[PDB]
């Protein structure tokens, strides 16, 4: 055991309300690593994951310290805090967004772990990992990393599932993590949008289900764009540091481009599926106003 394991194991886990992890506008800047650890335990607990799958407290905690340990602090945006936020947004979309009741326990378990794991050991967008010839290279690696951790002694938070469940869960986790390739998202979103405009959308279909989960993954991953302006500004600043340092005049422009190309349609779609995820669409719109205005002062 580490000092850090003992502390987190021995801690008390505040309520979801106390931790604020149910608000789409949640933010982590004032939180310590430990407090994120607790927030994470709180997420598994309130989603019924510890209950329904008999996770030993020490195992869960060890699993989380592991996940956290395998993000790089030296990377400005793509690090534990981003993974932590992705999962918190997943949580909020499940509870506040009233999406929990459209999905199976196993899907949820999988989405949460996927959310936490989907960028494991990421080195910043400007860094290269070589192998043979290239195919979501990165996301395949994040998944490997994820599985390694899941399979480590002391960290096996899935021990409590039958093989059948276990296999199912892994498949979902893997697909979730791979959905975080923006390339995959652009290939697949057309179909998602068609279904919506043609009133055809139906979650009871295996194929559409898997697609929604992919969409849901991307929505949480990009959710920083939906945050209150003072927070969105600060994240944009982290993203900028990773993009360029590892003028700032071109940035509000890129942000508007990013929102137009990628984010608005998605959060519109997600809002059709669930009217209670509107707060994300709303946030994203406000931020577009903010960035556009700036790009015009340029
Ligand atoms: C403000 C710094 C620049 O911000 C961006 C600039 C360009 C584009 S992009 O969509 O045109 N395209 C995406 C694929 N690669 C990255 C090539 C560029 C995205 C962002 C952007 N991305 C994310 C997701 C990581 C954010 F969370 C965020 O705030 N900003
Ligand atoms: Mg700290
Ligand atoms: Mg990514
Ligand atoms: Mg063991
Ligand atoms: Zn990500």
């Amino acid at each position: 055991e580490t000092r850090e394991l003992q502390s987190l194991a021995a801690a008390v886990v505040p309520s979801a309300q106390t931790l604020k992890i149910t608000d789409f506008s949640f933010s982590d800047f004032e939180l310590s690593d430990l407090e994120t650890a607790l927030c994470t335990i709180r997420m598994f607990t309130d989603l019924n994951l510890v209950q329904n799958f008999q996770m030993k407290h020490e195992v869960l905690c060890r699993w989380i310290l592991s996940v956290k340990k395998n993000y790089r602090k030296n990377v400005a945006y793509h690090n534990w805090r981003h993974a932590f936020n992705t999962a918190q947004c997943m949580f909020a979309a499940l509870k506040a967004g009233k999406i929990q009741n459209k999905l199976t326990d196993l899907e949820i378990l999988a989405l949460l772990i996927a959310a936490l794991s989907h960028d494991l050991d990421h080195r910043g967008v400007n860094n290269s990992y070589i192998q043979r010839s290239e195919h979501s290279i990165m996301e395949h690696h994040h998944f490997d990393q994820c599985l390694m951790i899941l399979n480590s002694p002391g960290n096996q938070i899935l021990s409590g599932l039958s093989i059948e469940e276990y296999k199912t869960t892994l498949k979902i986790i893997k697909q979730a993590i791979l959905a975080t390739d923006l390339a995959l998202y652009i290939k697949r979103r057309g179909e998602f949008f068609e279904l919506i405009r043609k009133n055809q959308f139906n979650l009871e279909d295996p194929h559409q289900k898997e697609l929604f989960l992919a969409m849901l993954m991307t929505a949480c991953d990009l959710s920083a764009i939906t945050k209150p302006w003072p927070i969105q500004q600060r994240i944009a600043e982290l993203v900028a540091t990773e993009f360029f340092d590892q003028k700032k005049n071109k940035i509000p422009s890129m942000q508007v481009g990013f929102i137009d190309a990628i984010c608005l349609q998605l959060y519109e779609a997600l809002t059709h599926v669930s009217e209670d995820c509107f707060p994300l669409l709303d946030g994203c719109r406000k931020n577009r106003q903010k960035w556009q205005a700036l790009a015009e002062q340029q």
